[PDB]
């Protein structure tokens, strides 16, 4: 079970589950094995109905589509439409959280409001929405018209993008006609320029793709901005990680998917609901995380996190997960079914994302807390069912401090250095005791033994003093691993970084290290990571692609992870995936995303599967960029 | 060559490119054999970086996708992607020309202009738009910002469809949730519920593409609106077809793709370049068309028809086609290397279409005549370096008679009955000599010899008394093949039919029948074929979906043609489609798209590659609805 997953909480239920006859996603990938060749590539099209088309990496015929698209059309085209769905997906979120707040602030839905008014001022000044003499409501749907704008074609590009990164990184992308005009806009704009009979030149469909990934970036940005306001800005909190976060003797409900907007309103209503889960037989509500959902409420709230991408199907095999609260994207359809097995209510909440088998709920704003309760009652219903029932919960858990929000950075930051934040980590960027920042990001992937990349690879930056931050389930990964406990600093780090994170923590007055990776969020936080590297640009004076800081998705899955990866090159990062994307069938097409996109962003992929290569390929990427700030390394 | 093409002008030319070995469409499809099984039952996802994933139609694992994804919701998901590339191309056109009409009448584009003033206050009163003492530019704008408006989520629906269609029908659609709320919002929504772990109920997916088809409709609709506008609402038109009209002793220019921007205004400077081309040793400058552009200026200026779709490439073997000018869809990517070998300017015009090996002109609407010349130079410059040089005709031509807009045919029939245009139609329904409309749309397949499915089957319907209408490449097989002839009425048409064509057209002073099938235009032109069908619906007072009128997708191909297939489902028709779209490895989508869609919204596709059958199938259905009307038949 070590060849499945490096976490031995899922070992154990891969053990339950193969006894019990429960396939899990692992069956599944050897069910479909040998995987296709051309797919796996990208020498396959099926853009048109003369399809199937695919072309032989080597050998004889087929060389060229039916219509004549090459290798480096076919593959171009496929990855663009990758990007596009993430962007999609991102900016879907986003959309649905600008029309949140919108409702909120007309007084259309009182469970939801401006939670944080310092971050909806800050957000109105950086957009050029006046506040002085303003209620808060007013520039609140400033704020969310303005958001709503940038979907389509106006008379700005999009500001989601303009007015988060530097003035002379938008210069450089203006320079490639790489801005966003809008962000549907650029989505369906993929769409039909790598339809049949369309766009058939290989460096103009990934200029295309590298502006459509910066519309997936200001969904991103926007999806943070507006749940902050909503939710709350993240804070440094402690909380718990892995599936022994789950307790026999509770209602078990996990909140799973991207959007917390009916998942974070569950957080409350749980509490309130306590003396009814004890009339059932429960000790109370014990709410926990899956996926990014899980990440935001752990962010805001400390919940404590069950599990992330691959083995969200462990959580069920336990026996004690009572309810599966799913919104949308990452979510395995499976979980339906294993529901008939293991007794847990899945129930899904979102009209565009259902999946057959599972109790719906119409989700509306203005019904919130209705709609809470009733799937909380749910819940307890479940949890009756399950009286007399053993359970098999892993005993196994670590401590995880998270709630390194940007601003949460800068705050800690300040204790060193009260008018100029930023200084001190500049300071030890400059004398050596943080080499340089490292970024982790997206998801498990099946064809990775679970978290051995992340692991591995962050294991050794730790070691050459990067300041490693991480998101969605590259931070799950790392909590689960202990990574996010400041009591393992000792073993993990190198001692400039175990100097900077103590020097941190005790002006924090933690009488401690911060911990060894810092925890910046969900998936949409990513933009997270932006700000902070656009702020410390904007405080040295250089464009993003003179810093020493990467990016690594070690573990990529969804579109949305290759639509970040795609945008961390496009502003000018470094940025290491570790799984193949389907380029390789394309050597034109593979050496413009690894070479020469440098001398476009400054920005480039970095292919690496084997992790320790890629953390030497990374620590190499970090150093280069170092010697080019005078810097020694 | 019988066996790859029915029009002898293209298996002329597949003799010569035999001899001359350039590989072809044809060449190319049969190296692609045999193609892949899992991609043409559509058991194949590539969503995530998991994949690729396959299902076995038959048979033992694979069974299920990674994630769990099932065969339905593999194929629903791959459909619904298909349908919103469609929308993003139909609608991509039509945003296009928004844009360009707000430049027209704002002054900043002096070569476009309001034609057609009164197309321009009958959708400004369609929409709603004041036009009593307003200036036409001011009306224009408020068309133009409408157009665009529709592409995002607002206060309203999608005009584009909640205007075009009538009350009854919208009134069905929204019930079932089916009305767009913004064009570019759906294509988006759509790549966003078909990513992984997101929507995974076939139903659900299934009707997310049918309102998906509905911003596709919406885009058409807008495209032609907006075109006729700036160029004119087409009336009948007397012209030729087939490669026949190309001419040795001039300079041939053929203008390709869908979006006529630019190609409607080298129609009107090729005119003023006549002595110039003289001077260059050639009789004048003959513009002809390739698919859609084609019919653009065909179906406006009698603009003779060069070919289309699936035999584009042999108007360049000829040895005579001394320009080819590119918009955007449709086009075979090939053509650029074809030219290396035929001499041909292959010329590419539109910023988001390029095709690696082709002279790019950055069109702009500033810079139409200036862009045009340009163009024209290089064509003329090509005519020159052709002298002495012996070309291959084909001497194959066939008359066509065309034009046949919504209006034109109103206008038609108003001849019979002037205050109740529609009557003598309905009329010839009633009595039998009309049984009921057939709409042919979309492409030509490489997998079906060409034109073989359109012949056949319109042969059938027209002995029937069917009233056959056709645009795109469906109107292109059928003019090629004599049908748009009025001289061949007698062989092809039944009594009744022959006697309705004959009143209205010596009603015309015509002296003579209608042609055999009207020609109503471009692809984005099916919507013209909505407004009449729609009005008839008005004119009885039942919904659609009780009307004798069917569709035939006969050789569909493009993504543009499934979209097209779908919306003509969504709103009320039985659809034909006569290559296999994606859906055979999963019965329950298939049940859905033939058959329960109809408890929805009336309509359903007919899969039927087999002519003669299809046309049974579809006379059976023309029939039931007769018999629904209590009509004999
Ligand atoms: S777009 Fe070209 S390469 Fe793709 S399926 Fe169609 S014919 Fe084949
Ligand atoms: S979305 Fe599911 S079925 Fe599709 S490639 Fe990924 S794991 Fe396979
Ligand atoms: S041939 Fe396997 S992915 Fe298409
Ligand atoms: S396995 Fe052939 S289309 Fe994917
Ligand atoms: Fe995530
Ligand atoms: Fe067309």
């Amino acid at each position: 079970q070590n060849l499945k997953s490096t976490d031995r909480a899922v070992q154990q239920m891969l053990d339950k589950a193969k006894r019990e006859g429960i396939q899990t996603v692992w069956d599944r990938y050897e069910a479909m094995k040998p995987q296709c060749g051309f797919g796996e590539t990208g020498l396959c099209c099926r853009h048109c109905l003369q399809g199937p088309c695919r072309i032989n990496p080597f050998g004889d015929e087929p060389k060229v589509g039916i219509c004549g698209a090459t290798a480096e059309v076919i593959v171009a085209r496929g990855l663009d439409r990758s990007i596009a769905a993430g962007a999609a997906g991102h900016s879907g979120h986003a959309k649905h959280l600008a029309h949140t707040l919108k409702k909120a602030v007309q007084g259309k839905a009182a469970s939801y409001m401006i939670k944080d008014r310092t971050k909806l001022h800050s957000i109105a000044k950086r957009l050029g929405i006046p506040t002085e003499g303003q209620k808060d409501e007013d520039i609140a749907l400033e704020v969310a018209k303005a958001a709503l704008a940038d979907f389509h074609e106006k008379d700005t590009p999009v500001l989601w993008v303009t007015t988060v990164l530097p003035p002379s990184r938008v210069k450089v992308l203006s320079a490639h006609g790489l801005i966003p005009a809008g962000i549907d806009h650029e989505i369906a704009e993929i769409m039909h320029r790598t339809s049949m009979g369309c766009d058939a030149d290989a460096q103009n469909l990934l200029l295309g793709g590298l502006r459509c990934s910066l519309a997936d970036l200001a969904g991103c940005y926007m999806g943070t901005d507006l749940a902050d306001i909503l939710f709350g800005t993240p804070a440094p909190v402690v909380t718990e990680s892995n599936l022994g976060v789950l307790k026999a003797d509770a209602v078990n409900v996990a909140v799973h998917g991207h959007n917390p907007v009916l998942s974070d309103i569950i957080v409350s209503v749980s509490k309130e609901m306590e003396n009814e889960a004890r009339a059932a037989g429960a000790t109370g509500i014990n709410v926990v995380g899956i996926c990014c959902t899980g990440n935001e409420v752990l962010m805001r709230h400390g919940i404590p996190a069950c599990t992330h991408s691959v083995s969200q199907e462990m959580a069920m095999i336990t026996g004690a997960l009572d309810a599966m609260i799913l919104d949308y994207q990452c979510i395995q359809p499976s979980v339906a079914t294993i529901a008939e097995c293991t007794g847990t209510t899945v129930i899904t909440t979102m009209e565009m994302s259902k999946i057959t088998g599972a109790t719906h709920v119409n989700f509306a704003e203005e019904a919130a807390v209705e709609n809470a309760k009733q799937i909380l009652r749910l819940a307890i219903d479940t949890f009756k069912r399950r009286k007399g029932k053993p359970v098999e919960i892993p005993n196994i858990k670590t401590k995880v401090v998270a709630g390194f929000s940007t601003e949460a950075i800068i705050n800690a930051l300040s204790k060193l250095n009260a008018n100029d934040p930023l200084k001190p980590l500049i300071d030890n960027v400059v004398n050596g005791n943080i080499r340089g920042v490292c970024l982790f990001a997206g998801c498990n992937n099946v064809k990775v033994p679970q978290d051995q990349n992340f692991t591995t690879i962050a294991r050794k930056l730790l070691k050459q003093n990067v300041l490693v931050v991480a998101t969605g389930c590259g931070a799950g990964a790392l909590m689960r691993h202990g990574f996010m406990d400041p009591a393992n600093v000792d073993e993990l780090c190198g001692d400039g970084l175990k100097a900077v994170l103590t020097a941190i923590g005790e002006a924090n007055g933690l009488g401690g290290p911060l911990p060894p990776v810092l925890h910046m969020g969900s998936c949409v936080d990513n933009s997270r990571a932006v700000a902070l590297v656009a702020a410390l640009a904007n405080r040295l004076g250089v464009d993003l692609d003179r810093l020493p800081v990467v990016a690594s998705a070690a573990e990529a899955m969804h579109e949305k992870a290759v639509a970040i990866g795609t945008w961390a090159v496009t502003i000018g990062l470094p940025t290491h995936i570790g799984v193949l994307p389907p380029i390789t069938g394309s050597l034109p097409v593979t050496q413009i995303l690894t070479s020469s996109v440098k001398d476009i962003t400054g920005g480039y992929f970095i292919v690496e599967l084997d992790p320790e290569t890629a953390a030497d390929k990374l620590l190499a990427a970090i150093n280069e960029r170092r010697a080019g700030l005078g810097l020694p390394w």
